[PDB]
């Protein structure tokens, strides 16, 4: 019920830090859940060591009835009909000279509502590539028009996973456009850049981590189904973004400790937040390999028996992309209420959590406007 929730966040943090190895100071925005589910889907088509590696990496050994639990969660989360826009393009494209097992085809669209669609990589990879881009573009209401660049798919391509999502939701408590001001966002100790600063004074769940001189703010979205949690250091206190310490500490245990009910008080908060857009694209092959998924990409060692009978199959590409817009958009007279500031004018970590299950749908670092 909530084993999967724990599994998926462990992996979220595993992935975040793997990606941080290659970009310690820049914007990162991923959708850990989408990836976890997409790979859970890839999972049921994999056997042998290829399945095992995939399972320890994503921490699936820890979850009973993985797929049953995933079908349930997705269902919960794509609920007709939320206030927020959440649009996922999750598909698996394979070269059309391969006989994909009908029951697998059936599993994916029943357990994950996704399809293995066949295309001509061998002879028509440029059209194939344009066909893939078209479909995601459709699925994302034009928000992600060109997922794959030219060259990303050739005549040697066997199997491709695509996974793009767009999210925009209305705040429970909206910002006023008249309050949003041109203000300096510090990238680090030595560098500033002007951004559009949203301002708001209202009641929010608020926490402090005295150990890391860091603040926690929960901003729920309209409907209460989803919430943004933001981690903001008191000041930049290192030679980079100021997020190094907090990143070193990231575990599921710490994440819960910081964000659980017992450690948040509803308080009056002066919230300055940048209006920002993050669309980040990732071919996850090399990162998943660092994390333990080796065989799946190796044409020899790959064991994808669960989806096809052919012998030279393997994943050529795994492309993930998340897009969010954050703006002012949205729908206490106590004297003794504690006042507190939350001024995100320097880099911060943040995530968008599904409040019911505790699952992390989106995870990112905003460091460089």
């Amino acid at each position: 019920m909530e084993q999967l929730s724990s599994a998926n966040t462990r992996f979220a943090l595993d992935l975040f830090l793997a990606l941080s190895e290659n970009n310690p100071a820049g914007n990162i925005f991923i959708s850990p859940f989408s990836i976890s589910s997409a790979m859970a889907m890839v999972f049921l088509g994999t056997r042998g060591n290829t399945a095992a590696q995939l399972s320890k990496t994503f921490h699936f050994n820890t979850v009973e009835e993985v797929h049953s639990r995933f079908q349930s969660l997705n269902a919960d989360i794509n609920k007709r009909g939320a206030s927020y826009i959440l649009k996922l393009a999750n598909r698996l494209y394979g070269e059309k000279t391969y006989n994909f097992l009908p029951e697998f085809l059936v599993s994916t669209q029943k357990t994950y509502g996704a399809d293995l669609a066949s295309v001509d990589f061998q002879h028509a990879s440029e059209d194939a590539r344009k066909t893939i881009n078209q479909w995601v573009k459709g699925q994302t209401e034009g928000k992600i028009p060109e997922l794959l660049a030219s060259g990303m798919v050739d005549n040697m391509t066997k199997l491709v996973l695509v996974n793009a999502i767009y999210f925009k939701g209305n705040w429970k408590d909206k910002f006023m456009k008249e309050a949003t001001t041109n203000a300096p966002f510090r990238l680090n100790k030595k560098d500033r850049k002007t951004v559009k600063m949203m301002y708001q004074k209202k009641k929010f769940a608020y926490g402090y981590i005295e150990d890391l001189k860091c603040r926690v703010l929960e901003l729920p979205y309209q409907g209460e189904e989803l919430s943004m949690v933001i981690l903001l250091p008191d000041d930049i206190e290192d030679e980079s973004t100021g997020l190094k310490k907090i990143e070193e500490q990231l575990t599921l245990e710490k994440l819960h400790e910081w964000t659980k009910p017992e450690n948040l008080d509803f308080i009056e908060v002066n919230v300055s937040l940048p209006r920002f857009k993050l669309e980040e694209s990732y071919t996850l092959n090399s990162d998943l390999a660092r994390l333990g998924v080796q065989d799946l990409f190796n044409s020899s060692k790959a064991d994808l028996s669960g989806m096809s009978g052919a012998r030279d199959i393997f994943i050529s590409k795994i492309v993930h992309k998340s897009f969010v817009e954050v703006n002012e958009e949205g729908t206490t007279f106590c004297m003794d209420d504690p006042e507190e500031n939350f001024t995100a004018d320097h880099p911060f970590l943040f995530f968008i959590r599904h409040n019911s299950s505790g699952s992390i749908l989106f995870l990112g670092r905003f460091s460089s406007p």
